[PDB]
RNA sequence: UGGAGAGUUCGAUCCUGGCUCAGGAUGAACGCUGGCGGCAUGCUUAACACAUGCAAGUCGGACGGGAAGUGGUGUUUC
């Protein structure tokens, strides 16, 4: 029981001799909105066959984001992949989704209603959706980040 | 409590990169149209040249007076 939206069919063709033929590509995202994504990239024949193949690679490819808390992300965090930078910030219980076309697109299935970002570098569709996944692979919340960090010899609770 | 972009240089891709558009604003003009009210505003182009009227006068509890107007029969006022 996941959702299923498309953010952009792109036309890639290329020529040989004997004729002019293409192969379509398309991104789909998925989603329940508990905190949950992840992007798929297929390319195929036909329009609905790329469609198709890009939601089986997206189930596929699953990431948890750790948000859980009052509707918003827990801290700022800026990732570069590529020629491609996007900025991701926390937000007010009252701010809704001011992000990308490509960027948007990720985050209303993440769970997060209230975030605001920047479109730096390259605005292409392929490398700032797939930015947005490393910047939020790298997301860390009050209780792992002192279990990632490494504290000396504490007082022991049963 | 604050930070969404997209189109176009390729057969096509990913970069770089210029250009263009979506916004708001402006003591604005033009075109079409046009019911009022409240508040604000109005040569930003020749500091160009200007008819007319008006925009600084007021005091006689500062004086010698009194040409007008009003009383009394000489004081207001001027």
């Amino acid at each position: 029981g996941f959702e299923e939206n498309v953010v952009q069919v792109r036309r890639v063709t290329k020529v040989v001799k004997g004729g002019k033929h293409m192969r379509f590509r398309a991104i789909v995202v998925v989603g329940d909105k508990k905190g949950q994504v992840g992007v798929g990239v297929g390319k195929a024949k036909e329009v609905v066959s790329a469609v198709q193949k890009a939601a089986v690679d997206a189930r596929r490819n699953i990431i948890t984001v750790p948000m859980t808390k009052y509707l918003t992300f827990p801290h700022r965090n800026e990732a570069d992949y590529g020629a491609a930078r996007v900025m991701l910030r926390p937000a007010a219980p009252g701010t809704g989704v001011i992000a990308g076309g490509a960027v948007r697109t990720v985050l209303e299935m993440a769970g997060v209603e209230n975030a605001l970002g920047k479109q730096l570098g390259s605005n292409n569709a392929l490398n700032n959706a797939r930015a947005t996944i490393v910047a939020v692979q790298t997301m860390r919340q009050f209780s792992d980040v002192a279990r990632d960090r490494g504290i000396p010899m504490e007082e022991l609770w049963k």
